[PDB]
């Protein structure tokens, strides 16, 4: 189930306020699988603390290699529908444009890109 069916919005706000107590250097960010994917396996979790001075195009790397894939299989990680793999934006930058309302950085990743 998407992260935002299983907790409440009150809820989401609350761990964003509380990361931002813990973690005040880290984006707090949401990265979950296409809905439509068949590719591509599941990611082994969904939240993800990423320090504000990484690059998208080093995050796109990072859970590439986190899915342990060959370089024949593509994979795309979008923000907004976005594809973020040329985009050497810090992500502090990507959050201040793109944060959602409870404060998270909702990414979604699939083996194609739709137009």
């Amino acid at each position: 189930r998407p992260f935002k069916q299983r907790r409440s919005f009150a809820d989401r706000c609350k761990e964003v306020q509380q990361i931002r107590d813990q973690h005040p250097s880290k984006i707090p960010v949401i990265i979950e699988r296409y809905k439509g994917e068949k590719q591509l396996p599941v990611l082994d979790k969904t939240k993800f603390l990423v320090p504000d001075h990484v690059n998208m195009s080093e995050l796109v790397k990072i859970i590439r290699r986190r899915l342990q894939l060959n370089p024949t299989q593509a994979f795309f990680l979008l923000v907004n529908q976005h594809s973020m793999v040329s985009v050497s934006t810090p992500i502090a930058d990507i959050y201040e444009q793109e944060k959602d309302e409870d404060g998270f950085l909702y990414m979604v990743y699939a083996s194609q890109e739709t137009f």
